[PDB]
RNA sequence: AUGAGGAUUACCCAUG
RNA sequence: AUGAGGAUUACCCAUG
RNA sequence: AUGAGGAUUACCCA
């Protein structure tokens, strides 16, 4: 294979999606960033590493603009106001098979999916209830 | 309504699919597990948290086990042969309107898709290149 | 262009062949790993320095396992029974033109071909006589 | 039988092939060196031994000159301009059958096949990018 | 893509053109050298770093030699009699869209164009006046 | 000559170009700005110097306005969120014919090339890949 | 607060 | 961070 | 820097 390739991050069915392009691999560190300035780009970073002698690790961090009253081009602060991050992390035990990790992604889509607790709660601006 | 319903976690296709259900809420953290001995059980944990004055964080916890049965003391055991596990946190600004938070949902989904970089490389023990 | 890619270590005719794929490149050190478990993965790292102050080194490290299952208490795991390793360090002057260096890895691969003393000594678990 | 032969170390065509001739076989390395002046000469070494009780360890060197005439004060001798130097070392448990010896083999001469990475990266002056 | 490619550094109309490859990515540092022994080649070095939480810092570095021919010992070494060094450091505030960066990239080639102020001067080892 | 003169520094196609004129030259440092405030101006600084007993030096200073959402004439603060910052440093030996430093302006100018990785990275706000 | 810090994963570490 | 600070050029210096 | 020094292999030793 070779998956550093652009990718859909928000599909808003065909018309007016987010897409995302590589853009920095310094240090296998792999970036991909959306057509815009960085202030107001959407940003995804992947690495792995072996965490330690039983687990591989990788962090994948995500950033998302806010864009309610978004002036395109525009010098937007404080930085903290326009700006959500997403943080990963999900450490792998050595002995997990292709097909350990073929579930694990599994359960990680199945968390997300539409109509399901979490992704309604942050979608709603919400906890538990 | 009241978002602390269960959901299938790992869908396999509506045979062996991992469904997880409510089962506590003390300390204000939302947690879900599957039927199995709490040893072999996946689980997931969420909770919310004004973490600044200006920031709310979502923090997000999901297990999950490759289970086995293991002889202690000439007895057997339901038990977990090890665990991956998955944390992600989730800083979204004060000033995110509903819609502002759908876009993060869609983000997080997007991310995940099958057979977009990220989770190609998780499901094939591969890093990004 | 890019030379951290993917490619075949154990040449097994086109099928039973081994392929090493691109895992991380931190800190210099350039690392390939073969799929499924991590604990019965090939692994290549590979790195390069300006050894002195005419000199530059390469480093490189290479790990064929010997599968195995593992079974303790009933519990068993994928491992790795035993593993060998390969380390070789590469020292070129830099007054080396890119013909020079090219006749340094046709000394490499001729020490190795099939036939030649060293890599009948080894694949037989043997010396020189 | 024996192994302690002359042979190919760098394979031009059939014309300007370099072969190295058995020279000598003390204390349990054996050293083959190329024909005409020593100092102008092609060295290739290798010993076996037991690492450790459940190790053999092979030791390979090798050098590649870069043939020059010296003068000096109008006597002029045959030289190496500088020389390139290899080192490795293959560490084999005694649970190798030969089955796994040969795959080891196969892992080294894969390893430097022409076009890898490996051997791509020495033959340009580079390292990994 | 990947923009990691070689380019002609100096055009000097299709003969005796200096192209310029790439060589390695250790350490987050894209580096790019000619088809020379490394003591001769010519190099150029890009990083890129979010030098505060606004800026982001591109560091550019360019070395061209003059090639010479040293006598050393009585034995002649390809060397390089002198080397020019180009260092720059272009800071961009994250505010910056690509039509902004795409200003500053026609600004630093109009600087340098035939004929205007700066690469008169250089070219003829003078002042502005 | 006299090279201390007006010049297009962003070339449009005749249409909307930038020039840059003289403007100052206290102390030997020779300045061109547009027409602009001093806030929003394209500006251009240049100065040789003998740095050492080997070596003479240019010290080139460019600064653009973050164009896009600006208004002419208006205060935009901060004044870091609305300009870029080049600096550049040539060190030439003082053994460089004034053919030498024509090469040394073409490496310049090639490095600058539309199309050619740098320019390219920089115009996309990306880094390499 | 931050960390491509670690975990046996609602714990621990470091820095600030 | 800054320097029309230096270099043998991914290093060193000074100040802050 | 070297070592036909060792390894659980980018670690440890003289």
């Amino acid at each position: 294979a070779s998956n550093f390739t652009q990718f859909v991050l928000v599909d808003n069915g065909g018309t007016g999606d987010v897409t995302v392009a590589p853009s920095n691999f310094a240090n296998g560190v792999a970036e991909w960033i959306s057509s815009n300035s960085r202030s107001q780009a959407y940003k995804v970073a992947c690495s792995v590493r072996q965490s330690s002698a039983q687990n591989r690790k990788y962090t994948i961090k995500v950033e998302v603009p806010k864009v309610a009253t978004q002036t395109v081009g525009g010098v937007e602060l404080p930085v903290a106001a326009w700006r959500s991050y997403l943080n990963m992390e999900l450490t792998i035990p050595i002995f997990a098979t292709n097909s350990d990790c073929e579930l694990i992604v599994k359960a990680m889509q199945g968390l997300l999916k539409d109509g399901n607790p979490i992704p309604s709660a942050i979608a709603a601006n919400s906890g538990i209830y």
